[PDB]
């Protein structure tokens, strides 16, 4: 045979990671004084209608004062439907979550009404006992879920590019993960890392960037470059298995590496990014 060896890696890299099943649980969070707006509660029934195969949940927190308001409001919007509203201080495993250190930081900010800074927390530790997939209220359901499963147990959506800033990011909602899933524990110890250093900078916390950075370091192909590097390695490769001129082609049509080659290497990150097809981003938090 030839290039059978070259074509023996190309399959390895299409299935290095075995796709791990997700909890059919959505969890969703609104916590604070503030009513849920009628949008909101649209987009939230479609969420569970969409998804019946799903057990849908809105948590809300009792330890923020003027909680009740809200809450009578969403149970009167809600009682009609699959929508069951959990208090995060009467979840199973509480008294796991006070012994949390990024819990601390999350009392220490929903005392201080960050309420949406305080949901970047809460939304994983939810999945770190839990699992299953986080969405927003805000975020709109396209299609059911059904049966999910990415590898290393995570599903994120596409990357963003903030107008300003030099890097991506993925955004941290929707988020499907497996329980104690390591990219989501990883974003945790950032983000107490993050709050014990005293960030003041709302980007550098708990938020998509913290968790784009998080994703990085466990699976370092989900960077753009990182994989079009690997990309342009095995041009290099096949080129010396080829033994045809050991450079970088110029123009597309003398690129060895065929489209399905280059499929198969990037077949583990682009399901990664399985989300997008299933949800569409909110902007809620851009308005405020
Ligand atoms: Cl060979």
């Amino acid at each position: 045979g030839s290039m059978q060896y070259f074509a023996q890696i190309v399959n390895r890299e299409e299935n290095k990671w075995p796709s791990e099943p997700i909890n059919k649980y959505i969890h969703m969070i609104w916590i604070g004084p503030k009513n849920i707006s009628d949008k909101n509660i649209r987009l939230s029934l479609q969420t569970a209608q969409k998804n019946p195969d799903y057990s849908t949940t809105i948590i809300y927190d009792s330890g923020i004062s003027g909680y009740e308001a809200a809450r009578n409001f969403m149970s009167e919007k809600f009682k009609a439907s699959k929508i069951t509203l959990v208090d995060i201080r009467n979840k199973g495993y509480f008294h796991q979550l006070q012994q949390e250190p990024s819990f601390t930081y999350y009392e220490e900010v929903i005392r201080n009404k960050k309420f949406a800074q305080a949901s970047d927390i809460l939304r994983l530790l939810v999945l770190k006992y839990e699992g299953g997939i986080y969405k927003d209220i805000d975020d709109i359901q396209i299609k059911g879920f059904g049966s999910l499963a990415f590898p290393k147990g995570i599903g994120v959506m596409r990357e963003y590019v903030p107008e300003a800033g030099k890097s991506a990011a993925f955004p941290n909602s929707p988020i499907a993960a497996t329980k104690n899933n390591p990219v989501v524990n990883k974003t945790l110890e950032l983000a107490v890392e993050n709050y014990r250093h005293g960030e003041k900078n709302v980007l550098k916390l708990a938020g998509p960037d913290v968790f784009t950075k998080a994703l990085y370091q466990e699976i370092p192909g989900m960077c753009s470059q990182v994989l079009g590097t690997q990309l342009e390695q095995f041009e290099l490769a096949k080129r010396q298995a080829l033994k045809m001129p050991l450079e970088k082609p110029k123009s597309f049509i003398d690129e060895q590496l065929t489209l399905q080659e280059k499929a198969k290497i990037s077949r583990p990150y682009k399901a990664i990014r399985g989300l997008s097809e299933y949800v569409c981003n909110g902007a809620d938090h851009s308005w405020a």
